[PDB]
């Protein structure tokens, strides 16, 4: 799915994203539009030769394993593959992981460059939740 900006809003509130860890759903809302165009199919490899799937670009050093990745630590306990699906369950439940272990959305390139510090409630504004 490609999701609007709103309806995306609505879904991550519906999986407990709304203040997870003291983090306000225009964050979660900004990570994913910079992070994946509010793209759940999107993946993008990285320079260090990882590879950041769906929504929320989770990231196969790490969190997810790829199937390739020798030794995979695979925190998330998740196939990076699993996490594309239109339906965001999986990979919320992972990003809780990352945000709890982080203890902050630092983890998240695009959140932390183009989001963090910003106006994020902007991100929510007028989806009536
Ligand atoms: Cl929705």
């Amino acid at each position: 799915k490609v999701f609007g900006r709103c309806e995306l809003a609505a879904a991550m509130k519906r999986h407990g994203l709304d203040n997870y860890r003291g983090y306000s759903l225009g964050n979660w809302v900004c990570a994913a539009k910079f992070e994946s165009n509010f793209n759940t199919q999107a993946t993008n490899r990285n320079t260090d030769g990882s590879t950041d799937y769906g929504i929320l670009q989770i990231n196969s050093r790490w969190w997810c394993n790829d199937g390739r990745t020798p030794g995979s630590r695979n925190l998330c306990n998740i196939p990076c593959s699993a996490l594309l699906s239109s339906d965001i369950t999986a990979s919320v439940n992972c990003a809780k992981k990352i945000v709890s272990d982080g203890n902050g959305m630092n983890a998240w390139v695009a959140w932390r460059n183009r989001c963090k510090g910003t106006d994020v409630q902007a991100w929510i504004r007028g989806c009536r939740l």
